[PDB]
């Protein structure tokens, strides 16, 4: 609708910000796109592309998920939920991408990180799936620092749909492993505010949050809206100030413009 375009037109003049959005109904292989081609940073929604990669990896190594992974007070970083109670014992991965994707938890991450090989491992494993625009460069916690006009740590509303329906919906991981993410991301405890705020209380939602600087608010979705076809909904916002402030309304609005009528 040309009536879509105008809201979230509207909504972003309004906001301060620069505001990114590509919905996928999978009803009729429809997407809804604003400034869906230009580059956001991601801060924790490259969560879901981390656990995805350990995921990944386990197709191949059985009681990759039960292996122990030390959390040491050295490990702590700026937001550490789940890992500040385990400090001096191990976690599984399985914890680990638990903690990483339903708490955003930053030692998690870094966990995941460094068990692929890195930043760079995460960026190639997007490359194997076809996404040509992720770029993780950074571990946590700078990778979150968001400043206007910096590649890094970025990718674009489309390519984090596209991929992010590959991953929940499609078949970039083994039954088991997909079903997995998105049994995780069903389970996540941090987006009540943002995607989740804009739907109808009875449609489910697996999501992924994402803070950073510049008041950097973003959230990733897969929605099954009551007795519909799933969609994908990705919400990416960044202000110019450093020190701006979140604005999770900023996302459900996002949401309930491009959902209503469904
Ligand atoms: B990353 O973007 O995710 C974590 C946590 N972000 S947070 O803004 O501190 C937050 C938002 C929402 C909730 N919640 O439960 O609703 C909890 C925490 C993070 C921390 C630091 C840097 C990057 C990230
Ligand atoms: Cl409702
Ligand atoms: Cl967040
Ligand atoms: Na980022
Ligand atoms: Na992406
Ligand atoms: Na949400």
């Amino acid at each position: 609708t040309a009536d879509v375009q105008q809201k979230l037109a509207e909504l972003e003049r309004q906001s301060g910000g620069r505001l990114g959005v590509a919905l996928i109904n999978t009803a009729d292989n429809s997407q809804i796109l604003y400034r869906a081609d230009e580059r956001f940073a991601m801060c924790s929604t490259s969560k879901v592309m981390a656990a995805a990669a350990v995921l990944k990896k386990s197709e191949s190594e059985p009681n990759l998920l039960n292996q122990r992974v030390e959390i040491k007070k050295s490990d702590l970083v700026n937001y550490n939920p789940i890992a500040e109670k385990h400090v001096n014992g191990t976690m599984s991965l399985a914890e680990l991408s638990a903690a990483a994707l339903q708490y955003s938890d930053n030692v998690a991450m870094n966990k995941l990180i460094a068990h692929v090989g890195g930043p760079a491992s995460v960026t190639a494993f997007a490359r194997q799936l076809g996404d040509e625009t992720f770029r993780l460069d950074r571990t946590e916690p700078t990778l979150n620092t968001a400043i206007p006009g910096d590649p890094r740590d970025t990718t674009s509303p489309r390519a984090m749909a596209q991929t992010l329906r590959n991953l929940t919906l499609g078949k970039a991981l083994g039954d088991s492993q997909r079903a997995q993410l998105v049994t995780w991301m069903k389970g996540n405890t941090t987006g009540a505010a943002s995607i989740q705020a804009g739907l109808p209380a009875s449609w489910v939602v697996g999501d992924k949050t994402g803070s950073g600087g510049y008041g950097t608010t973003n959230d990733i979705a897969v929605i099954w809206p009551k007795d519909r076809a799933p969609l994908i909904l990705v919400t990416y916002f960044t202000q110019p100030q450093p020190k701006a402030e979140s604005r999770r309304d900023v996302l459900a609005s996002a949401a309930k413009i491009v959902t209503d009528g469904l």
